[PDB]
């Protein structure tokens, strides 16, 4: 029922949006934390 | 040659500050850069 310009292209950029947070869920975002150190000793 | 407020009250004085000095000298002030800690980690 949708037109071409949602049907492919839309479709296709959420799933590249899928791909790309996939990678950088795990990879990127791993050590956000765990390696998010400050200068104090507080 | 020295009056009376010199001869004895200014030299019983100096003799004051020398030992309060030498008391605090070692005791008070050893520790002084030693146990001087910051909060930073730098």
């Amino acid at each position: 029922h949708s037109t071409a310009i949602g049907r492919v292209w839309l479709s296709v950029i959420f799933i590249f949006r899928i791909m790309v947070l996939v990678v950088a869920a795990e990879s990127v975002w791993g050590d956000e934390k765990s390696s998010f150190i400050c200068n104090t000793l507080q």
